[PDB]
């Protein structure tokens, strides 16, 4: 439930994630993987890579945290318009992945810390503002959808 003017802030500072993709989006991962351990675990692709480095040599990781970062990039872009963007995901989390609502608060951290560490500075407090709310009503959605298949309640 964001306005324009935050809504051009989320695009605005998305310029940014787009410039490189698959290094924001590697570090990301590489943060969330860090922090908490056990999200590697739903990963039979990344549950090998014990250290970091092993994690920052590994181009598989590169790859994928290209694929999370352009669905996620063109979710914000519906600019909440997102019902058929949203879905899918929402099952394939859900069914499939079987990833807890949480595990998607944890990322949305990753996100917005990364945005800092990789541009200290040029990432305005309304900035985060915006980026916050969206990655919120992201959350929201995915959470309205996972209470219907009554996963994790
Ligand atoms: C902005 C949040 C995320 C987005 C947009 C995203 C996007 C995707 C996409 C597009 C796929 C491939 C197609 C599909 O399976 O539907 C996928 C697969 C997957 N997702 Fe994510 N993802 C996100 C976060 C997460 C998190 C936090 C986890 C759990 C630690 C997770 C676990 C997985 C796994 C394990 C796979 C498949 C691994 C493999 O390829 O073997 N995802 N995700």
């Amino acid at each position: 439930g964001l306005s324009d003017g935050e809504w051009q802030q989320v695009l605005n500072v998305w310029g940014k994630v787009e410039a490189d993709i698959a290094g924001h989006g590697q570090e990301v991962l590489i943060r969330l993987f860090t922090g908490h351990p056990e999200t590697l675990e739903k990963f039979d692709k990344f549950k090998h890579l014990k250290t970091e480095a092993e994690m920052k040599a590994s181009e598989d990781l590169k790859k994928y945290g290209t694929v999370v970062l352009t669905a996620l990039g063109g979710i914000l872009k519906k600019k909440g318009h997102h019902e058929a963007e949203l879905k899918p995901l929402a099952q394939s989390h859900a069914t499939k992945h079987k990833i807890p609502i949480k595990y998607l608060e944890f990322i949305s951290d990753a996100i917005i810390h990364v945005l800092h560490s990789k541009h200290p500075g040029d990432f305005g407090a309304d900035a985060q503002g915006a980026m916050t709310k969206a990655l919120e009503l992201f959350r929201n959605d995915i959470a309205a959808k996972y209470k219907e298949l009554g996963f994790q309640g």
